[PDB]
């Protein structure tokens, strides 16, 4: 079944995760595809609508990708070591990597939150549970599974996006907001 949108509930639980100012989350992200296969332990952490900080390790604990974010600067470091700062992350990322990524969408829909998207669902908790997102020819399909429900709000703790040529698994073992 799943709750409806239209709802103090639902209302409110955005609220409550809007009405953050510190993200940050940790877990196995997994990046499928023709063209590759990648799998990393992820580090995300959130300061604002813009200060970001990602951090991809490889199985050795090696930065696999760092990408830092400020307003209106952002930097990203390869597995190697080239930083190739510039303006633009979510282009500035699928770009330098192949990984044509919705990130501006993603670091909304991270948090349980809809962003754009008007197609949804919920589930008996109000909480987000499907996105069926259209972006400028990419047709994304976020689907949750279990939450973290030790924190308040609640955060996502199983995500899941396919744009049928490519697809995102993220597991994440814990949250830290404020």
């Amino acid at each position: 079944p799943g709750k409806s949108p239209d709802s103090p509930q639902w209302r409110q639980h955005q609220q409550d995760v809007r009405n953050l100012n510190q993200y940050q989350t940790r877990g196995a992200f997994a990046y499928i595809s023709d063209q590759q296969k990648v799998y990393a332990r992820f580090f995300w952490q959130q300061t604002g609508q813009d200060r970001y900080r990602l951090l991809l390790t490889n199985p050795d604990g090696s930065t696999e990708l760092e990408l830092n974010a400020q307003p209106g600067n952002v930097q990203l470091v390869d597995n190697k070591g080239q930083r190739y700062t510039a303006d633009d992350a979510e282009e500035m990322i699928g770009k330098l990597t192949g990984m044509p990524i919705p990130l501006n969408s993603l670091r909304q829909w991270i948090l349980g939150l809809p962003g754009d998207a008007t197609d949804y669902k919920l589930d008996d908790q109000y909480r987000l549970s499907e996105i069926t997102y259209s972006q400028n020819g990419k047709n994304w399909k976020v689907v949750y599974g279990g939450y973290d429900t030790k924190t308040q709000p609640a955060m996502p703790a199983n995500m899941e996006l396919t744009d049928g040529g490519q697809r995102i698994k993220l597991k994440m073992d814990n949250w830290i907001v404020k």
